[PDB]
């Protein structure tokens, strides 16, 4: 009584530990038995009314790629969005501990992981508008999957909302010159996360400004091929960044290409 299927009432939540610091994640249980991440949003951070209505649409994703959004909750301030527990922490973080000695295939496996989960967005016409090494997740099992996915449109912060804390490195010609998002936007994204996938964590541009690197982008001028990429495997992130948007493939299309690159590199 008093809880739509979306909200999940708090006094559900056993708080066990501090992830990190839109504020706080903790790790906790639901209901006893359920691993959870806990993501506190600060007040005033964000547009919470528009948020929630768009939490109804989310519970409705469910693919293994995704991070499974179990539900928020409204009823207080500051209100506290719910999902699995992914116990490696950021994609970014992990590829950037060198202990782990990653093969080509398990960075390959990594894009993968990714790409899945964006042809599924793609076919639900669904953007994810920030899709970077710093929003994918890792499990467990190694598994990375997607997070944060459309968060961007309800955070108030000016810095983040327009093209000196936005995703500069991130972002194709026309979203840098002309603020147009669209689905190839995403992909253009999704390249430079396999050039961070590959680069094992390197900031994309990393001698640049984000000032420079949106001139050099503008000029037609790339981020270059990572030492552990294939020749085949550059062939796949170079495709997502065509000056022309049209001309970049779908998330269908780049599956397509690395499961080729990871039958011929097996
Ligand atoms: C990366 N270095 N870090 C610090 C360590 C903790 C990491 C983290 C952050 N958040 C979550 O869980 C999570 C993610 C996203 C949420 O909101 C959301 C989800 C889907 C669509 C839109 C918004 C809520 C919670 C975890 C975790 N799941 O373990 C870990 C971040």
């Amino acid at each position: 009584l008093g809880y739509g299927s979306w909200e999940i009432d708090p006094k559900d939540l056993t708080f066990l530990k501090e992830l990190g610091t839109f504020g706080v994640v903790k790790y906790g249980k639901w209901r006893g038995q359920y691993d959870v991440a806990i993501k506190m949003i600060k007040e005033g951070s964000m547009s919470e009314d528009e948020f929630i209505e768009e939490a109804k649409v989310m519970m409705n994703l469910s693919h293994e790629k995704l991070v499974q959004l179990y539900g928020v909750c409204t009823k207080q301030r500051p209100i506290f969005i719910i999902t699995e527990y992914m116990a490696n922490g950021c994609l970014l973080n992990y590829l950037r501990e060198m202990r782990h000695r990653f093969q080509t295939q398990q960075l390959l496996e990594m894009c993968k992981d990714v790409c899945e989960a964006m042809e599924y967005l793609e076919s639900k016409q669904f953007l994810h508008r920030d899709l970077a090494a710093r929003n994918c997740l890792v499990n467990d099992q190694g598994v990375v999957k997607v997070s944060d996915f459309g968060l961007s449109r309800y955070v108030l912060d000016d810095e983040y909302t327009s093209s000196s804390k936005f995703p500069v490195r991130w972002s194709p010609p026309e979203v840098l010159m002309y603020s147009k998002f669209s689905s190839k936007s995403d992909i253009w994204a999704f390249g430079v996360l396999m050039w961070e996938i590959y680069s094992l964590g390197k900031m994309p541009y990393e001698r640049f400004t984000n000032s420079e690197t949106a001139e050099h982008i503008a000029q037609g001028l790339r981020l270059y091929r990572p030492h552990l990429a294939s020749e085949k495997v550059y062939t796949i992130m170079y495709s997502c960044w065509h000056e022309k948007a049209d001309e970049r493939p779908t998330f269908k299309i780049l599956l397509s290409n690395i499961l080729d690159v990871m039958d011929e590199e097996s």
